[PDB]
């Protein structure tokens, strides 16, 4: 009957009195009550958006957004809660007013070569979603298989240096997968509670895979945390070559994908849409590992790092710590700046860090 | 259940990598995704609109639109795809901004007499659709029979020189139909793939017919490719008389049709609505055949023809080629210009063509 | 408004006064009125079922059903019209009461070797539809591509003698396709009016292909007239080996298809569901070509052939005639009998025909 | 099914080629097609509005509107057709633009006494509808009974000179009803085709009645052609007393009706809503009979009458003619002018008419 | 539009080619296709039912069902898949035909005392669900809080020896929770993949708690894996006292719950409804730990255990192994047998096990 009463929204309000994530900070009873009825056309709802944040109050060793998007419409349907979170996460970028600009030019990134005694590794990463298909948090098996087929068919057209092969996770022996993971190429099974709570580990390892070139300098993860994750890696400090290869490969992949009538998720307000609001905009993360004996001498590291808008993850894996200090240092903000700008910022920050080692003298300049 | 997922629009996107029609040129994944859910009140959909273009990439010896309209609402519902196609097809006429004006006056078409040694035939054609009834691509049997009844009842009222008789295709012996076709009067069965793919050959020959006057100088095809096709023909170069008869007969037919409460499809933005976007506006085609020994001497013909906005089809039938060169030359653009203007343009172009007989001198002037 | 009146069903009733197909014979105003509102869950309707029959009254040189099915549900939704047609087409088999049994055993088909001087070719064909996907008359582009992907992935698992390769029609040069067609391997473009009117030529050649083994003795047409057409052919009279290979290959293909969670359309009442009601049940056609000088001496062929329940097509296919008499003789009925029974019947009929070479004496026995 | 086609609106368009009513004049195929889907909340439709006009092309001896309203919403829902009709019927009043003002003051109508030798009868009539109840063309039995109950209960409260009694038509002997009709008090059974075609004779004589005061100078017809018709009569030429009594009685009746929570249909754009668009606005008709020997001498009567905006009906009954000339002369326009203005206009026109007795002189002044 | 096509069910079919759980064994494409549209009134669907089984193919050291129920209606809506699974899991009990009988009598369980040198612990467990509230896999925050409130209010009425207190998990320090877990009283956080994949760890630790008596011999877990889990423990081999206390406490709890108008989920076909089909029927598990030096001598243990219908989990925790062999031995089947019968079976099995200590002789009797 229509006379039956629903549970009032405040009855469903999560208990976030001990949470320490941006979703908990920016969620209020008014917002929850306002948004608890809405839903994206594919059925995504607010509770599904904030489940990962609700279940995970902590997760060292970095601050977490606590939200995910089930599809493109989410960021528009639940903008009343995503917008403040995005603004806080990206040092003040305002999606409501500002616009995002993307440029991928390896010409305007001159220099960008690091000392081989302090870097010994350079990687550039980005993510891409296929329009019309639900994101990993909400995708069904059919949608995941469709994403895999589209990506594999597109990548089959890559020729020349970028030519490579696709390896299905379900067809790889555990030893091979472990060897690939230990080499920083493949992705590990999603056991971290943040991924599991978001629902981005359903049906594992179905429809997940890795497409890599023969030199393994150009890789593409299929269906791990986004529809596609494009990676360009090199064991050294030559960020210039890595970024040039990344740019050309990404352009070719986009062209091949569009050839078949598929287009990436994108809007000028937010840039490239991805699951985690922390990856919006360019979704780009350019970083380098650090030599063990050197940066270990730092004492006021976090202040300097927040000074330069850089983030320091441990060795391979965000969930891992740093032992025998070798830190993966990358840019912190991915929205509001162009890819070239982000790479230049990373290069400048790393040059500062290696210059700030000061193994002969003492003194931290910070230099806000 | 509502949790089941539909095929993403890009999955249905046609493969037009080898097509050479305006629909293929102006169709993009964004447009297809935007329009793949809409539908006219009678159920016409985008796929039905573009089926003929998808199936037919070629079709010599002229460029083809590759689209058809199922009803009046189509041009409004799918305007996002029809408008660029119409603009390209009609040398820049912009339906969004401009307006179309129609005038049928035989007084302001002074002159217009061709040399009898180079024309020997003059025809004028137009199309008309009855409002409220689906177009041939989408019409059911009941709608087709209704169109036939309305047209026949209206035409029964014609008196005087225009007085004529209606002949039902289903009641005509094959020999009589073949004789009429060979005389350029009747229409042949629609075997060309463009007509069949559009669905404009369903239930043949049911409800199709030809109404012609005793002299056979005035004819009306019922349910061939439009609801009505009004034709005025004469074996000679006297375009003036042909056009005068065409104008008066068309006015009388329109009056008789409106007498019973039926009105033609029409809107000032597009003019007279017809199935093929190439026939919008006036839908008028005025043309003449050409004497065999004469125009055969031409070498740079296509450049001159595109110069004058004229189209050259072979002998009887667009699908046929030209042998022993005798070309059917007509106007190319039917929207944005009035009927009088189009006829005057055809007369000027034909006078230019005959003036360039070059049986005693050489040189092509083009004269853009 | 709800006060508006629909066209009465009799207004839409087709004009079949001159038709000569089973649909025209068994269609009555009462049946049409009863069924003109129903529709299968995918939207198939009666008019779409009978369009091919309505448009085509003739089509030599064989009697035609005049109907097609858009999906599995059709045969159940429109049973009131399909059942009499099926019963008449399959010499009295009653789908309402009887049941169909299928057995594919090459052991119980002993003998089956024809004289090499009168056969010189032996082929066995069947069709199969993937459950859950619309049939070629109604399938959209996405469904056709899904069928192609499922079939190709399944067939990739065939090993040993059956090992083969898939060739996409869109990627084959016209010369190669013509050579394959002339060799009786590949299928030609569907230009015959029966196929076009049924809508089984939309989006050609998208998603159509041929998968064949290295010896080309085992072929599979993908998306030509059914979802799959499995063919086993040999240039000779050894029907035994051909049928054995056909049986084992079909079993392997079915196993591979089921491995991935796809099941063939099938119900014990009708057997294997296919587009044309003439292919229901087993859908099997076993046949042989005939030597030119020999059977040409016959005069009362049609009576004998109808006596033996055999069909006589042209050497080039159903749509071609027989010149320099070389007739493709096959079984006529495919529903109500098992595959082994049909093959044995074909063998017995061919042995009877060759026994009646009438080179020594004369006289036709008929032998009903 | 949704694929079935409705009859196109032009198929339902009435055949008005021989009609002579305002509805026929102002009805066009475009208007009919536009309005043939709409309907008032109570279910009234355009065909029901125009049925009376369609069935009746003639009806001497006056020009007829040819339309009726089923409820209050009609004039708003079908304004596209009622507005031109109202404008033509009320000599230019434009309901879209201008507003209507009502005043009932017997003080500002000084004079207004006619010669007893040329009038011998004075009547004033008006109509009123109860809001929330369907009009007589569309009212069901329950609604008609509700109207009767509301009106009778209200009128029971009248006191003093206006005190009277209610007589139910179903409880009155035929002789009494005939006597009342012959005295110009009661209304006759609705046998005229205009009333019957409009559906305003259904369930006769159920729920119809007459409430009159003891002197029979104040009367109220219940459910004859409107919900209420208030009438004030006097056998003489004293229009002043008749009109003041009419005003006070109408005010008292309105007060009593509003006492119980019922309000009259009214909007400033149109005034008081009634069934026939010819009665909109005030709905007031003030008139007088004429002595037999006197006005019979007129020859150019119609021109003069149209000059003064007066209408001449025969003796008792609009449907009746004038024998032994005694004409009922009243105002022609009821909308756009106030009641006092209309009464003054009638008085001036009657004074003009009697002044033109022409028993001793000659001249048709007309005096536009 | 309604012309868009859904993904065929076989496209969503899980890839279970390597799974080893009952759901994978008893899931077929036909069943999946049949059930993929249905849904319980609260929105539970088949994919949600089988997600835990799909994600987890293994999970030593016991065979897993691989399914869960979202609410009471699930077992009825998806019976076509639950029934075979239940039958296989409960050694042939047929829910379709048979009925379940429950009796909780401590009188008819005479004896039941184990040797203190081989048991040193005795526990009895059961589960209960509140009717009208979604099960832990599907319950929202409001429903979980409602379950907690109902259970706590009911348990507040327990008096006498059963008198106890409720401890909210969110209000207990980590040290206290760890101490309780190490003592085998409290439940640990659900980190095992089977619980997480089923969605039974959402919003942890909100609304989860433990209500225990002062002696801690009677405990009730609130919202861990069922709505309520009632447990009775004793550090010894006196199963008689444990079971009688369990019976009386359960009866009192049920009475108190029903006092407020709440009733347990129950139907005679299945008994007491719970999330995991392995806990249906009584949901009872009676077990004992085993002394370290003793049962370690066994070699053919699994055959004997399957002989006696007993299951051997490791030490505290099903997910944990057995080191220094001390096995938790309990009954294996909970549906089709009464609680008294199950406890007697457990007692007989444990007596057999201890009798087969073989510390003096050798030989395994099995004794099927
Ligand atoms: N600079 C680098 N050099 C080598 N490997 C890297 C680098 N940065 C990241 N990786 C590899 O990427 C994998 C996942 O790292 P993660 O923190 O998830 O980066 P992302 O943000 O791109 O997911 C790790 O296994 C790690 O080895
Ligand atoms: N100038 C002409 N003289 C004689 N016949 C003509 C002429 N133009 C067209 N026709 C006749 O019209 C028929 C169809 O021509 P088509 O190219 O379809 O013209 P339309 O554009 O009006 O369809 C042909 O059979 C042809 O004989
Ligand atoms: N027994 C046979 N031997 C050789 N070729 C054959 C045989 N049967 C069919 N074909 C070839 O297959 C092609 C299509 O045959 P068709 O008449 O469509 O058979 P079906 O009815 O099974 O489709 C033709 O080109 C024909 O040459
Ligand atoms: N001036 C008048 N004097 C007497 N009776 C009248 C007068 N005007 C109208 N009536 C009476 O009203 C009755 C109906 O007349 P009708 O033309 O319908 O007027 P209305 O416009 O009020 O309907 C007739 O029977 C007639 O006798
Ligand atoms: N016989 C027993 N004696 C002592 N503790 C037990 C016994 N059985 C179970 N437990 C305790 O119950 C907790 C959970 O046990 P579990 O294996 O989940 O039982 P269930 O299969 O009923 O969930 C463990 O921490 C364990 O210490
Ligand atoms: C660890 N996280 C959370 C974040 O991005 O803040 C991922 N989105 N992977
Ligand atoms: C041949 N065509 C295509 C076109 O007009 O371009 C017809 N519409 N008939
Ligand atoms: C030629 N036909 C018609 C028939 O089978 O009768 C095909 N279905 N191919
Ligand atoms: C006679 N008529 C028609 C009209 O008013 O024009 C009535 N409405 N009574
Ligand atoms: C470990 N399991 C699976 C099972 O019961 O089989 C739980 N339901 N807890
Ligand atoms: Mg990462
Ligand atoms: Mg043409
Ligand atoms: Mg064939
Ligand atoms: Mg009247
Ligand atoms: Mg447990």
């Amino acid at each position: 009957s229509e006379r039956r009463r629903l549970y009032p929204p405040s009855a469903e309000y999560p208990d976030l009195r001990k949470h320490n994530n941006c979703m908990a900070s920016h969620l209020t009873p008014a917002v929850y009550a306002r948004l608890c009825d809405k839903t994206t056309p594919t059925g995504w709802t607010l509770d599904q958006c904030i489940q990962t944040g609700v279940d995970n109050p902590g997760h060292p060793f970095i601050k977490t957004v606590g939200m995910v998007a089930g599809d493109e419409e989410t960021y528009e349907v639940f903008a009343d809660l995503f917008d403040p979170v995005i603004q806080e996460r990206h040092n003040g970028y305002d999606p409501r007013t500002m616009k995002h600009t993307t440029d991928l030019d390896a010409s305007k990134i001159r220099s960008g070569y690091f000392d081989e005694r302090y870097v010994l590794s350079s990687r550039v990463r980005t993510g891409r979603s296929i329009r019309g298909l639900s994101l990993p948090p909400a995708c069904t098996r059919a949608e995941r298989r469709e994403v895999e087929r589209v990506v594999v068919d597109a990548l089959s057209g890559l020729k020349g240096d970028l030519a490579g092969r696709y390896y299905r996770l379900s067809e790889m022996t555990e030893a091979e997968q472990q060897q690939l993971i230990d080499d920083h190429f493949l992705f590990d099974k999603p056991v971290s509670p943040l991924l599991t709570a978001a629902g981005m580990a359903r049906d594992w390892p179905d429809a997940r895979g890795i497409w890599h070139n023969n030199e393994k300098s150009f890789l593409i993860w299929v269906n791990e945390q986004d529809h596609t994750r494009v990676i360009s890696m090199e064991k050294g400090g030559n960020m210039k070559r890595v970024f040039e290869r990344f740019c050309r490969g990404l352009k070719e992949v986009e062209r091949l994908i569009q050839e078949r009538g598929w287009e990436f998720m994108w809007n000028e307000r937010l840039g490239y849409i991805l699951t985690c609001p922390s990856n919006l905009g360019t979704g780009l993360r350019a970083g380098v590992h650090i030599k063990l004996p050197l940066l270990s001498k730092d004492s006021r590291f976090p202040k300097i790092l927040e000074n330069l808008r850089l983030q320091k993850r441990g060795t391979g894996g965000v969930d891992t710590a740093a032992t025998g200090g070798v830190f993966d240092i990358s840019n912190l903000d991915r929205l509001g700046k162009s890819e070239v700008e982000l790479v230049q910022l990373v290069i400048d920050g790393v040059n500062y860090l290696i210059d700030c080692e000061r193994r002969l003298e003492r003194g931290q300049d910070i230099r806000i």
